[PDB]
RNA sequence: GUUCAGAACGUCGUGAGACAGUUCGGUCUCUAUCCGCCACGGGCGCAGGAGGCUUGAGGGGGGCUCUUCCUAGUACGAGA
């Protein structure tokens, strides 16, 4: 809680490039869970997830005091990987996040997908962050990969913290290295309830969960919010507080904090992919300029 | 199965019969002399008599292959 320090980052990386073990080694380093590690990579929810290794959808993230001694637990996890399919997460679902790492191969080398991403978060507007991955193998010499970087890849060669997820440094730069490095987001104490909603999902028990970041305004349990369409998911709930395992406690969030609202009115389309204009009271005057989804070429022929 | 005799259908024939048209029936003799072959011996040679142990020309036998897993789902790949 707090608008002091802390920040959101969606880590991206081409396939394999190390967007799972990294993205997780990083937490069996402070704490969260004791024995069962992440055991195959974090957020391998889904089940699906588990074979094949080809992570689809994984954010959640959930920490707590892992800044030596000055911000604190501040670092909006977003396992949210793509690879020329799946580029909504860390298309607009990631756009949430003021800052994503760059773990671009030390290996394989940089390749059209941080390339490409590499351009959304240029006009975007955020902290990008380089860092080699996987620096076990023969040839992984983040030296001259590096080039590329400082020559290929947007800005230079500010040290990517070449550490690599699986083992190795166990990449502890990041609470310090990201930290000092990306800033917060905003605040909004005095205004309207104006969240926006990131992905969400389904009911089945209890409604339907979509999480996102809010600007202004925390939506305690039992705040009548609405989305400007209809908006009739009034009588709230709770903030919900993501953790590494699953739902939480949470008492109430605020502005910035990555959090869900579920509860009352569950329904199956009314809110959309996210998006939540704001809660009620006179609430934000505008609407949570969000993008498209998908629907371009490649069809099926079910 | 088809090539016998019995029998019937179809058709051909005035008729007995007939048809690479079908249909059911319907005795398979097989003591080996020689070559060949498989094993096993008999005489005898091996230029002193016998008892053991072997090399090997040479010849035969044998030679098949799939599946998961490791280096690694790494090189390749812009993914699967
Ligand atoms: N030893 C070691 N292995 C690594 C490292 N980085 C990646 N790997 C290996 O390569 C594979 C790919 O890493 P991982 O981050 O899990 O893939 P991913 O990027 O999350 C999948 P996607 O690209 O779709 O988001 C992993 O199975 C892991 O074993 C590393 O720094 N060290």
């Amino acid at each position: 809680m707090d608008l002091s320090r802390i920040r959101n980052f969606s880590i991206i990386a081409h396939v394999d490039h190390g967007k799972s073990t990294l993205a997780d080694r990083i937490l069996e380093l402070t704490h969260a869970v004791s024995d069962r590690e992440m055991r195959e990579q974090f957020l391998d929810s889904l089940e699906l997830e588990r074979e094949r290794g080809i992570t689809i959808k994984a954010s959640a993230v959930r920490v707590t005091y892992r800044a030596k001694d000055g911000e604190e637990y501040v670092f909006h996890l977003i396992d949210t990987p793509g690879h020329v399919d799946f580029t909504y997460e860390v298309s607009r679902a990631l756009a949430a996040v003021e800052g994503v790492l760059l773990v671009v191969d030390a290996s394989q080398g940089v390749e059209a997908e941080t390339l490409a991403k590499f351009y959304m978060a240029l006009e975007h507007g955020h902290v990008i962050i380089p860092v080699i991955n996987k620096i076990d193998l023969p040839n992984a010499r983040p030296l001259e990969v590096a080039l590329e970087v400082e020559e290929v890849l947007g800005l230079p060669a500010d040290e990517a913290i070449f550490a690599s997820g699986k083992t190795g440094e166990g990449v502890e730069e990041i609470l310090e290295a990201i930290v000092q490095r990306i800033p917060p987001p905003k605040g909004d104490p005095e205004a309207p309830l104006k969240a926006l909603i990131f992905d969400s999902v389904y009911d089945a028990y209890q409604g339907v969960i979509p999480y996102l970041r809010l600007f202004e305004g925390r939506v305690r349990p039992g705040d009548r919010i609405r989305i400007y369409s209809t908006g009739k998911e009034f009588t709230v709930d709770k903030v919900g507080v993501f953790t590494p395992q699953g739902l939480v406690a949470t008492e109430a969030l605020e502005a910035g904090e990555v959090g869900w609202l579920v509860a009352a009115i569950r329904d199956i389309h009314d809110v959309q992919v996210g998006d939540t204009i704001t809660l009620a009271d006179r609430p934000t005057p505008s609407p949570y300029p969000g993008f498209r989804p998908a629907k371009p070429v490649v069809f099926a022929g079910l």
